């Protein structure tokens, strides 16, 4: 592939160029007054989002070198998403500032690697700042401050969060889906559930249910596929005689089994009802454990050393009350030992710290949910698809901060935090001229968010920015009354996890940007 | 794929031009003086219609930014449709309306998102007067005048829609086809009918009529495929001594059963027939226990417990007189116990209200509707294929209109309903100016559609819209007789379903549309 | 797809230059000096053909607007062919003055849809008065005289359907094929024959003839597939013994049976020949059921409960007289009881009147001819394939007129029917102004036919026009002898289905599309 090449200032402007059009687009929405952009997928109706990790993601320019500095940016938006769902355009707005100043002082013929050692010796300053300047929030109060100011200024969903929020507990995990009713609603479910259903409709007990409820139930959580009644029997004849109902978990089952019981339940000799183990594979046999230690019973299993058959009542577990559905299995509250139990969910906790795979954490996370905290579906409401994806985006972001805010602390919102934490560190002096003008190019910097969300409610940027500098503490201006105010007051709040993350974020990138010397890349 | 980018007016202008071109069109159709649409279908000859949601859909521009502005529009046409069959060209012409005037604000410089939290207001507020406003319809002279209104003033398709609204009653579905006869005919059937036909010709006992007639029939209703008379027989020979005829449903018949029947039959030994059961799968389950829950009879079957052989003679179910063609089946009036099928109804009305496919809801109205209420079809007529098209849709929405008439009532006709919410609601302010300004786009935007009834019918509708909104009540222009009166003694009514569903679909695009500042979409 | 959307009187005038241009093709061909057009066939030679609905199917035009309006109206056309061979021209005529007319009147600002609704209205008039100057046809001479109008006036044609017309009967079809011989020959095959021939040529019994001739056979009707001789025997020794000879008629048959065959028939023991079953299926299972029923005989079956082998000599049919040949087989004159017969005719003709599928209607019609009417096939001859075709068609229109006019009557042709119920219906008056204006489009439309079989002549058509309708009865201008004069006297008679379903087509597609007022289409 024939290479065209550009040396010098040639190529850094093109870069930043390319940047110029990837932070143009993803600024506009930045602030509450920030509009939408409509990205447009060719393969159905045109997306409209305040989101800048999805904006950034969608543009690419056609002049190749342009495209190379466009490219690059997306890469700190995208950390920003993977690490917290918020941060994702205030990261955007704070490197495009870098990359400006930075690629100004490479002009001035300032070495380019001195002023990235300045810049990311204040940046290490800056987040130790902003830990101090942090303070812990888990009042409800706030959680609902927090996921507000996230959901560009929804009340209601600030509240909704916030409640789910208390009802799961620190394991619990809280979801969103589409829900079709135009207002949103929060279910919280209670205790292990599974999705799985009866086998048989003929099961059904309670037929205006719809469901089978079994009062006072023993539980078998079986190994392997089991369709010999044929070799079960005479475990089903000491329940039989002992006359609680069962539930049998198990993973492939016959008519063997289930005409059997329902010649056995229809005509109530027997009180009994069966559903397919969870998922599949090792997942699904771990999981097992944690149910056979919450119904203080146990996984009986020929591959851990059981004949099936063999197994005594006592050798089963034990639970108030279960109901299931075609859809879904709940369980309530189990015989087993509080202390086991609280040991299963540390012992998975260790899994939890040792996770490599995050998204496997968050299947442990659901396991923790479903042993000792709870699962909560916000069921988003919206007239349109247009307006339901919008409103879950908001929604989502709401949820990622909350979380941020609890781990780690809440600071001054609308900028006033990053304007803070620049004053504090002017003094800050690395150890030649060049690192000073870097650390420089990040205070300046870190102004930048507070002067566009002015710049997109309309006020003159400079004007409030000198303001706010000129206050104290988290004297700052509320966008959308268009007021001066003690920002945590006012309930403009944000985690101190995001705006660290952006500026941690925004550096790296940066700071590798304004050293580049010559760009390579395909012949038009 | 390199990304060319618009910001600003520029964006907003195409995005408009893009609207524009896909209201214009729809716009054409509103009124009863609307005109049709010959949209082209490569293969095949071009469609004449008048429904708005079928022009939506064919619209595209080749202008890549105009383009999103129309597919955006398309969806406030498709959800409406998705609520009820009526209402998708006003929501358009609605929503076109508040996209022009929300942008000339936006172009003011009033803030995007406050006008868009004003409109809301502004239609949550109205959706409420619409309801009180609502009077409600199930006069057979109300349905049919709904019907004719939905059916662009056609008489006889909204009198044969009521009597067949009459006739199935609530639970019943009604439904069209084409019928080649030029006039339209309606046919209800009557109590349980099955499309599925005897198995052999021989077992036809009324050859002029080409039917199987058996008076007085018992019926057993039968699991799995049954290709053994061989094991059948006790059952079949206490039948045979009995002498009431027997009719079998079944999954899969031999020549074994059906020359053996034929010998019997044929010969007068036995009396008999026999046919393939209904569709496939636990569908065809679930729907064999409704037909012995009516029949006093049994699902006898092997898989829920009984030897099919072991079947008594009061296992069977009973009915009063069966008919069977070579795609028919009709059941005439069960022995089943009243309460039980009522209670099976309502079982089956948990499931209906439980429904999370709509489709498969239908299904289940359709078994209500064998259970307790008719089947009624409308065989719409027209001499070419080009006028049975268009026919059937006006056929249709006159369909969608009654039903939806019934169940939230009626408002008056021709735009007056939303002329007359929108007055009592003027002083309705919003928390800040850009509020009140939304609120104001809303209210100007309802007096849209009666504007373009009467743009269509060629009266100036600026004096038109003035002289309904001096008048109050039903007071409205008549488009047709080109008078003004009021609308309920005229005939002129709107289901309220269809005049909300309007007003939130279209609010709810166009709100988020107004605030679009940056547009992304691919280089020409 | 990128989509050009035109509006009001651009996308009209488009619409009407597309019809013109099929119209103009097709009207060339209109009256009896009416010229061909040639058609051209890339795989093959040209097509010089007079039908219109040939040249209708043909043309597409490349302006994709224009195409929009021709396909529209080569439905008119295409439907016309549908209801009956004649009448795809005038049709086509018709349609083309109604919409030219329309458009001028919407041009107008005359409302679309009330033009639409009068033009209904007058044509539904002109049906009623069409019928009452209708007056049955019957005799041979007439029932030529339709045939050779319908024939591009070839007296030989209409003489040769007539009798052909005679010898079937009403229940007998006649069909028309190739004939290699220049000039025309009509067969009427008699009684019931399938198209199958003897199994082995050794059965000849009349070398000369090349054909099995069995005086006073009996003739078994077999149900299956019989290669057991094996089996069959002593049914077989029974008719040897008897000494009259034998038809099987069977599905699948080895030399088993004809070498066995052949061992008794060519030594002179028995007297015996063999043909295949017609067809396949089910469809071959009903006829021999008619075939049984005609010869007093059974279809005689395993699965309709006879072993075969147990057949006895009465259990058979009988009949004159059989001739097979290797393509042919002729059954002269059945022992069936004919009120038996005349009763399987008549459930038969329950059947037909019900029939669905009206090309299996007319296997039915086939069945019914062999019944108790006659199939009569007639051999189209010309010196070139080029004339065959041209001729065939001409032949084909004919038969299609003819059985037209039997059913329906006949009405003055050349026009004057369509000038005269336009004269008594002039006073028709609709609820408004503009449907006042739809009747006078749609009467002045009816005098266009005549108005073009004059200019096809090259007679001033006003001229003609005038003194036609000037004239009353069946006055009307003989266009091949351009003349004056009662025109049923002077032989033109136009069958009253083909005059009447050409009204009603071309209204239906013409009324809607005077009311397009948007046209949407892919871009070129
Ligand atoms: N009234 C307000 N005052 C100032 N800024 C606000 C106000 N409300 C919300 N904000 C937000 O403005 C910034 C939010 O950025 P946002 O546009 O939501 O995308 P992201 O969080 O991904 O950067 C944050 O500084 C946050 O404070
Ligand atoms: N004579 C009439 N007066 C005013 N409007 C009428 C009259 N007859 C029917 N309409 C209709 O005009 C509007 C019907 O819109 P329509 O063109 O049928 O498509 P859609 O119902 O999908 O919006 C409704 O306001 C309805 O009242
Ligand atoms: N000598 C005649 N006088 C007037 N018209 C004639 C004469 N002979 C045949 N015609 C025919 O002219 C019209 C025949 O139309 P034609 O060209 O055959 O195609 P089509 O029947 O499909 O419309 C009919 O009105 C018929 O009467
Ligand atoms: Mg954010
Ligand atoms: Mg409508
Ligand atoms: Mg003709």
């Amino acid at each position: 592939a024939a290479k065209d090449v550009k040396f010098g200032n040639d190529a850094r402007v093109k870069m930043l160029r390319g940047v110029n059009v990837l932070a143009d687009a993803v600024k506009v929405t930045l602030g509450p007054k920030g509009r939408n952009v409509v990205l447009d997928k060719s393969f159905g109706a045109p997306t409209i989002t305040k989101d800048g990790v999805s904006v950034a993601r969608e543009i690419e320019l056609e002049d190749k070198f342009e495209n190379m500095g466009a490219q690059m940016v997306k890469e700190v938006a995208s950390k920003a998403n993977d690490a917290a769902g918020d941060g994702t355009t205030t990261a955007t707005v704070l490197a495009q500032a870098i990359i400006t100043e930075g690629l100004k002082a490479v002009a001035a013929g300032m070495n380019p690697m001195d002023l990235k050692r300045g810049i990311d010796k204040a940046v290490t300053a800056a987040v130790e700042e902003l830990k101090a300047l942090s303070v812990p929030c888990s009042d409800s109060k706030a959680i609902a401050q927090v996921g507000t100011i996230s959901a560009n200024s929804d009340e209601t969903v600030g509240k909704l969060i916030a409640e789910a929020m208390d009802k799961v507990g620190k394991e619990g995990v809280i979801t969103v889906e589409d829900g079709t009713g135009l207002q949103d609603e929060l279910d919280v479910v209670e205790g292990m559930q599974f999705d799985r259903g009866y086998l048989s409709p003929y099961f059904i007990n309670k037929p205006e249910t719809g469901a089978v409820e079994l009062e006072s139930p023993f539980i078998l959580l079986a190994d392997k596929k089991i369709s010999n009644i044929r070799e079960m029997l005479p475990v089903l004849e000491a329940v039989a005689k002992a006359g609680k109902p069962l539930l049998i978990i198990a993973e492939d089952v016959e008519g063997e089994a289930l005409a059997t019981l329902v010649v056995n339940t229809m005509r109530g000799i027997v009180k009994v009802a069966a559903v397919k183990a969870p998922g599949f594979g090792d997942r699904r046999k771990a999981m097992l454990q944690d149910i056979a230690t919450l119904t203080g019973g146990t996984v009986i299993s020929e591959e851990i050393g059981m004949e099936l058959e063999k197994a005594t009542l006592e050798d089963l577990g034990q639970a108030k009350r279960v109901v299931i559905n075609k859809d879904t299995t709940t369980i309530i509250d189990g015989v087993g030992e509080e202390a086991a139990i609280q040991g299963r969910v540390a012992q998975i906790r260790q899994q939890i710290e040792e996770a490599t795979s995050d998204y496997d954490r968050e299947k442990l996370q659901e396991r923790v949910a479903k042993l000792a905290g709870g699962v909560a579906v916000i069921k988003v409401g919206a007239a349109t698809e247009v307006e339901m994806k919008e409103k879950k985006a908001r929604v989502e972001d709401a949820l990622h901060a909350t979380r941020a805010a609890v781990e780690e602390g809440v600071v001054a919102g609308g900028g006033v935090a990053l304007i803070r934490v620049a004053s504090k560190l002017a003094d800050l002096r690395g150890q030649n001229e060049d690192q000073n003008v870097g650390i420089k190019v990040a205070l300046r910097a870190m102004e930048a968010p507070l002067r566009q969300i002015v710049l997109n409610c309309g006020e003159e940027p400079s004007v409030v920015a000198n303001t706010v500098k000129g206050g104290d503490g988290n004297y700052g201006y509320n966008a959308a009354t268009e007021e001066y105010g003690n920002m945590i007051d006012m309930g403009i709040l944000d985690p101190t996890k995001v705006t660290r993350s952006a500026l941690q974020y925004a550096a790296s990138v940066a700071g590798l940007m304004i050293t580049t010397e010559c760009m390579v890349t395909d012949l038009p």
